[PDB]
């Protein structure tokens, strides 16, 4: 029917809203102090962006960002939420005596009707590696409700990528896969599935944190401007790169992280998930090559990271990389939807 | 329209078969040594139940059990598998040079055709707490292909339950929920949702192992005989109990585990997930009471554990219990499909 259901398979949506419908998941995000404190600070230090203004909160969850908008003096806040968390949010609005200012609207932002246009849209729509969930497209879709010259909080997003070396990680994944190399598992020859097995394990991005000393070159940055982007821009995301290698060694893959900026009238505030910054519930994300690349300090590692949105609220990631000085090439395809959550 | 599609919400089925389509999930079950080792022994040591026989493997996964049937000398094994793991099973049959004896049939056992009737059914259809996944119904459905007087491996399943005391596990729930008991979380009073957070945690069965010293009475068992049972017998499972308390203390809930028996012509072999036995991937399961019950040694703790099948491939669990000598009672509702995997 809607823009949402057209891009989203049934089973994915059901599973996705069940996950966010749990108080325990909302708590996990709320208790990321760097995340929640930075949102509150961006909003309160930019109070003139909220004072007597009309606000839309995309995917309000517990209602937390809407309470921050209210604290900053907003006249009216529409808090849209498609999971069963909406009913919990309406309980909090009543117990906090803000029924006159915060209006919970249950359902998908692609499907509801808002009574008026808004001055500013707030949301926390970043998945791991920024793009997981495809909730950035809901955030962009919501611009149908934004007044001309309205603002977006966050305003921009930067994705960073850098080559890394981590033989321990590589061998950890390699070792699980080589279960399927055994020629006599309880007398059975599994070895014909070894290739399929290496592919499966290496298709999984790795979600955890790491020491910055694994990084082999300065990060390449790709920027999404939320004020200017249309949701269609996010169907196919193409990030070319050329790294000037600062260290010699084996390149085991690319590491990803992201920052968003709240570009307000009074000040710009940054929220970062960089590995040089304090840890957040996003950690960082690594895509391994099953076939690692040898490079020397001063080489250039060049290629393309391509993200193709899929119906399961995620992206098919291809990473083609090469060491220019040798013509050594690595081609990889990752399933962002199904990663190894190594931090657990 | 099949028996399977009628009892199963489409979206639960998609998620279910995706999960089993991964080699790492198959690998997880395979590497449970007690599990895979015991299947192998039970089949090989009952070689006359297999020698020159026709076999059905219900949900073959990688094909592992079917290879054991072949090691035991079966003439023809039909291996049925609904996930994309069926492709991989096919590869292994080829590379193990058994195309003449193992026939992989892709699809649901409720929907495929077998070209002949079989002598024995083999399967591993046991979920956590035995009943999760509702695959025991697929196994029983498969008896439409069994020759009169054919056998089933496993032949019977016993679920055991027993009351437990575990003050620290009980406390953990309030510690977690009390996140919400704050009047000023970044300025927001979260207190109104504390009761809801408590109810959420108590609704999740706890999947983990424990020390046998927590158990307060001898277990009661409930037996399914796979040779005799019909599918409809598993839609509503009523387990009455009268525990004669061996220890005085505070009863915090019921612990569950299960055993299966392979009743062959040569010998009966048992596979136990009891807390007195080495750990398996099934662990054990505990259902908490939000109100604990005081009992002293000698008392009788009586009531009913009722499992009601649902269209998400699992059960709604109702546990009602009382201490006969005092009349104090506790009533609990759990969602077996969404437990707390405490062991992770
Ligand atoms: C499809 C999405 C909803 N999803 N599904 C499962 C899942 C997830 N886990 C964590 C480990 O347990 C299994 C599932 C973590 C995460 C996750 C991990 C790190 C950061 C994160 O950020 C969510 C944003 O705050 C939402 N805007 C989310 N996302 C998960
Ligand atoms: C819908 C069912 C298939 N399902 N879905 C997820 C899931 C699961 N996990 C593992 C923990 O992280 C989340 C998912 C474990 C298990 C699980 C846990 C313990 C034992 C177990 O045994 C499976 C049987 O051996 C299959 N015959 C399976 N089942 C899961
Ligand atoms: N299309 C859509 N319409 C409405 N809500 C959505 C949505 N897509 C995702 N959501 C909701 O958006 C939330 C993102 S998580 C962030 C929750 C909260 N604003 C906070 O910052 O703490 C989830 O609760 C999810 O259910
Ligand atoms: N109704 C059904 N029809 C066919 N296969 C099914 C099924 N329900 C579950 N399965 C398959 O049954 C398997 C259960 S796990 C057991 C796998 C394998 N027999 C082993 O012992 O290692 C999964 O691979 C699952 O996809």
């Amino acid at each position: 029917r809607s823009v949402f259901s057209e891009r989203t398979e049934e089973s994915s949506a059901v599973q996705y809203f069940q996950f966010y419908g749990y108080l325990s998941q909302q708590q996990n995000m709320m208790q990321d102090y760097v995340r929640t404190g930075t949102y509150q600070r961006a909003i309160l230090q930019n109070h003139t962006d909220f004072k007597d203004k009309i606000v839309l909160d995309v995917g309000c969850g517990s209602g937390i960002l809407s309470f921050f908008a209210a604290q900053a003096g907003a006249r009216k806040i529409y808090a849209v939420e498609a999971s069963t968390m909406a009913q919990h949010a309406e309980v909090l609005v009543k117990s906090n005596n803000l029924t006159d200012r915060i209006v919970v609207i249950p359902g998908k932002v692609e499907e509801v009707s808002l009574p008026e246009q808004v001055d500013i849209i707030i949301s926390e729509p970043m998945g791991y590696m920024l793009f997981n969930e495809r909730m950035l497209e809901s955030y962009l879709h919501a611009k149908k409700y934004l007044k001309p010259s309205g603002n977006m909080f966050p305003t921009i997003g930067d994705v960073h990528l850098a080559p890394f070396t981590d033989e321990q990680l590589y061998m950890e994944q390699f070792t699980k896969a080589n279960f399927w190399y055994q020629p006599s598992f309880h007398g059975v020859d599994l070895s014909a599935l070894r290739g399929a097995a290496v592919d499966e394990y290496f298709r999984q991005p790795v979600v955890d944190t790491f020491d910055i000393r694994i990084l082999m070159a300065k990060s390449v940055k790709y920027t999404v401007n939320f004020l200017e982007a249309k949701e269609g821009d996010l169907h196919r995301i193409e990030i070319p790169f050329k790294f000037h290698m600062l260290h010699s060694g084996l390149v085991h893959g690319l590491a990803f992280w992201f920052d968003v900026a709240f570009i307000g009238s009074i000040m710009t505030v940054w929220l970062s998930t960089a590995p040089t910054e304090p840890l957040t519930h996003w950690y960082q994300v690594r895509c391994l090559f099953q076939s690692p690349l040898f490079a020397k300090a001063g080489d250039t590692l060049s290629g393309t990271c391509l993200l193709i949105a899929n119906k399961r609220q995620s992206y098919d990631i291809s990473i083609v990389a090469q060491v220019d000085q040798t013509g050594s090439k690595s081609s990889n395809l990752l399933d962002l939807k199904n990663p190894f959550f190594r931090y657990t």
